[PDB]
């Protein structure tokens, strides 16, 4: 019934918010729709796998908030296997490599790839993390899709195909589905292309020992009975002195303030009194989540390592069900496994199949890419299609179609009377990730602390000390990377000389 | 409590479905979220206006279902005034014209405009009304926006500005927001460019005497206490023998079947048990409605008619708050008024202003376009910003961003166990309109009658006899319109 703050949603964002508020001495309640906490994180436990992350899993350098939160809760990380060679599989053949970017030998294609990644970051530097709609060309860039941008930028099919994979993998959406402005913002707010694509020194460096679901679970243990499971929120009434929050199972909660810690569009599942202001009313119908099936195939041994492959496969084109894999073997070397994503339209297309049919297509793919008959001998399989989740809407995160971020983006974390907005979507650093969930939950909690006169305004946004356990190597470029011409740059140089 | 069919939503679609089911002898209940029926139609009555449609208003030839339903309920139509000249206002000057398409005189611009309209209809001929995702180039066209298509097709800024206005006015959305496939389908399923843009012999020919809200009101009158107002549906449970439908005010309704007659995305306001299938779960997050403020400025007299202007203004460019107007005067020449739409991004931009500030901007625009100081002397004003509506999501209808129609379009009218889907968005002819609302409501009702064994499969979709009161005249083209080259066509020859 009565409390200081109701937090709607018990994912990492809502739990981080509730914890901060609880630690500050307030009375918080967390209302969670599901029979579990963690949301878009979910750690399955059984005897065949021990534990496995079926939702969000990876953490890495520069994600200091999630690292700090997890460390405080008694959790540890380990490094995702990247000892041996990565594979880029292109036009039916595998090309092993080292370093984060799949390399290319053809001089023209080399210039085109170099320019593609460089230009993503060049454009990113024009986009403020906390206000992407303030970019000087925000309108122009928001009114084109990523498909249009790649069609203009990539002078080779090689670069276009890799760039397309990059978009699909980063945002679980097609290049023609997403705004160029929003995509460029998304990458820049993770620290740019190198940081977002890298295992070693990037976003995919590490996993939590025992699964990421422990973050939300251990906060629930700290909060005790303040977390209410199977309480989907249906109604928020701000017409009276205290806010009234009603759940589907016929309970009413009364609070001074509310934190909405659910994906933005999932706000539609709540009926509001008074109605939401116009811009938010429409925004929450314009912001879908992407589409992904996360699939883990288990093997007797991590046999790929014996061929000097680390387990990372980057697999171009249409026929492959999975475009990206990582080694998911436990740090101890057992429960050998390959994690792969079925992305964007393929998550829709292949959902028609049975679990056994998907397993077979994945093993056949892995056998070809790894040149290994052992890939046809799985011992176990787990998967999760996040498109089917009523209380997520998709994974990893919300994407913005063309035109939406400039028209509606400014209201994403704008309070609505006594409702404040958390959720990874409202973060300014690693939005879309567990890191962003912590940033947003803690920031929303401090907004309320400020509204209550407990902290000054300059304490709402708080910097985070660098992790001593996961130091961040800087992102660097070479002279040639900075100054080599694009393909059209080279052609201009050719035209000028012959004159 | 217990009934045969629960209809969620008391707009035209839900009302049409409930009426059909009721007339066949089933016990129906309509659960309506608002304190009124009509949904995206809303007729306001007061002494100053008599009545005014602040939502959907226009009907025309080929919309035989809405015309038949309205006639049965005792309604009459009158013609939107198009006796005098239309105005196209371009680069600060008014150019009066007759006929539906704003004309041009420059030979290159002429070829470009001609080709633009012709191409929209050429592309439409390959898009099945009942399955646009089966177009031969469905993927190619769905993966581009209308902005990309227009940038490719229009060699002149003149044609591109008019085409942009056309898109904005048709679908209350920006060219870059919408799938080209979806937009081309939308036009084709209203009978093509001429039919969709025309007042005389098209979609804007007529209005209902006393307002379109009377359709939904008069069905509510027939149904009596079967219509439950202020019953927003929050929960649908299909796990047991009968379907259970719960409302926000705590009531529980039990039925054999349910019709969802709400905009597709407003399905998100309902919690489902079991969860919806994957494709629908995601679809209902991918389908926004457009943005519009409908504004009606009243005057002492329809003064524009004295200058041989009918009151239609087509107003290009960014600065104008309103891109399109029609004469809203009543049939007797009284309650003189101009109806104008503030479209798409301008609805968002100008919503910050006060009502009085919007009135001043509109009057000054109209004074310029009509070339009359009389436009600065309004006697009354009414407006409605549909972007504010929790239980509509916007107006006129749902648009599909790039990539969505091909991936999720099949899902829209697919039943989910014992839930069938009505709403104008599910129609195959004049989807987006009151006509499509009737088509979809009656079809969803007949799906349930078929499920019950009461009618055969072949009676689910029913043709409609042509209205005697509003007959359609054929859409024609000239030899030169059909065969003149495009701009790049003319360049190939040179
Ligand atoms: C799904 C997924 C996500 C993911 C990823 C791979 C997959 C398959 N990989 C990631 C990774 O490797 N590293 C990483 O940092 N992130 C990764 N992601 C994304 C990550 O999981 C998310 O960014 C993050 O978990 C989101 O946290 P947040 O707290 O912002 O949101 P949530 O988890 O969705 O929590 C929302 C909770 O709210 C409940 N809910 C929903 N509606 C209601 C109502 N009406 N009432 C009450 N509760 C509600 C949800 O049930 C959920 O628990
Ligand atoms: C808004 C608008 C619409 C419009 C237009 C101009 C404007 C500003 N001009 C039109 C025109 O000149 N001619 C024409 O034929 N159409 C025009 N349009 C569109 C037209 O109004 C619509 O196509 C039509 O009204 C749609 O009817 P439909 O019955 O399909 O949908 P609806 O009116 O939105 O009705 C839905 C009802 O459902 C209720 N609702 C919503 N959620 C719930 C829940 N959860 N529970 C119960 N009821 C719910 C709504 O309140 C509504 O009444
Ligand atoms: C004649 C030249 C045609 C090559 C087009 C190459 N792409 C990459 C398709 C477009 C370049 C765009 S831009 O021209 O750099 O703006
Ligand atoms: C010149 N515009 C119309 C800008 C492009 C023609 C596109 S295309 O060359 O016909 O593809
Ligand atoms: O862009 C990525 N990786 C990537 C790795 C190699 C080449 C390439 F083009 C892209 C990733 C982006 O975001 C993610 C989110 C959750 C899990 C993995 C990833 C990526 O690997
Ligand atoms: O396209 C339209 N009209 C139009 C009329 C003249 C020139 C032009 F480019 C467009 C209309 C489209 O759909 C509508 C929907 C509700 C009300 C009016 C209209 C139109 O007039």
């Amino acid at each position: 019934n009565k409390c200081d703050v109701v937090v709607v949603g018990g994912g990492i964002s809502g739990m981080a918010a509730a914890k901060l508020l609880h630690d500050s001495g307030l009375n918080v309640v967390v209302l969670e729709a599901r029979d579990r906490v963690g949301g878009r994180t979910y750690t399955l436990r059984n005897q065949k796998v021990k534990y496995v992350d079926l939702g969000g899993s990876y953490v890495g350098p520069t994600q200091n908030r999630i690292l700090r939160l997890a460390k405080e809760l008694g959790l540890e990380t380990y490094k995702v296997n990247e000892v041996e060679r990565l594979i880029h599989h292109v036009k039916g053949k595998s090309y092993p490599f080292r370093g984060p970017f799949p390399p290319v030998w053809n001089p023209i294609t080399y210039l085109d790839h170099n320019n593609f990644w460089r230009t993503m970051d060049d454009m990113g530097r024009e986009i403020p993390s906390d206000a992407p709609w303030k970019a000087p060309l925000a309108e122009e860039w928001d009114n084109m899709t990523m498909k249009e941008l790649l069609d203009k930028l990539c002078w080779t099919e090689s670069a276009k195909q890799l760039a397309t994979l990059f978009v699909n993998l980063c945002v679980t959406a097609e290049t023609h589905e997403v705004s160029a402005l929003w995509f460029l913002w998304y990458v820049k707010q993770c620290g740019g292309t190198t940081r977002i694509i890298s295992t070693t020194n990037g976003g995919q460096e590490r996993k939590f020992v025992g699964g990421s679901g422990q973050v939300s679970e251990r906060i629930m243990d700290l909060l005790g009975d303040r977390v209410k499971l199977e309480r989907p929120v249906i109604y928020i009434d701000q017409t009276r002195e205290n806010v009234l929050v009603e759940t589907l199972n016929h309970e009413m909660y009364e609070a001074k303030y509310v934190i909405s810690a659910i994906p933005p569009t999932l706000g539609m599942k709540i009926h509001f009194n008074p109605p939401l202001p116009m811009m938010r009313n429409q925004m929450i119908t314009r912001v879908p989540l992407g589409s992904v099936i996360k699939c883990i195939v288990y093997y007797k041994e991590p046999f790929w390592r014996k061929k000097d492959y680390c387990g990372t496969m980057i697999i171009d084109g249409e026929e492959a069900p999975v475009a990206y894999t990582l080694d998911d073997t436990k740090p101890e070397g057992n429960y050998a496994a390959i994690m792969g994503f079925i992305l964007a339209h393929k998550a829709r297309k292949l959902a028609r199949l049975t679990k056994e049919e998907r397993l077979k297509k994945l093993c056949e793919l892995y056998a070809k890419v790894l040149g290994s008959l052992e890939a046809l001998e799985p011992v176990h399989y787990e998967e999760k299609n996040w498109c089917e989740e009523q209380y997520s809407g998709g994974c990893y995160t919300t994407y913005f179609p063309p035109g939406i971020l400039t028209q509606y983006g400014r209201v994403l974390r704008q309070p609505v009377d006594r409702i404040y907005f958390a959720g990874t979507e409202t973060a300014t650093h690693w939005s879309g990730y567990m890191e962003g969930a912590v940033e947003a939950g803690e920031r929303a909690a401090r907004e309320i602390l400020h509204a209550m006169g407990k902290i000054p305004e300059d304490e709402i946004w708080q910097s985070e000390p660098e992790s001593v356990d996961v130091p961040a190597q800087p992102i660097t470029t070479t002279f040639l990377e900075r100054h080599l011409p694009s393909v059209p740059g080279l052609l201009r140089l050719i035209g000028l000389t012959t004159i």
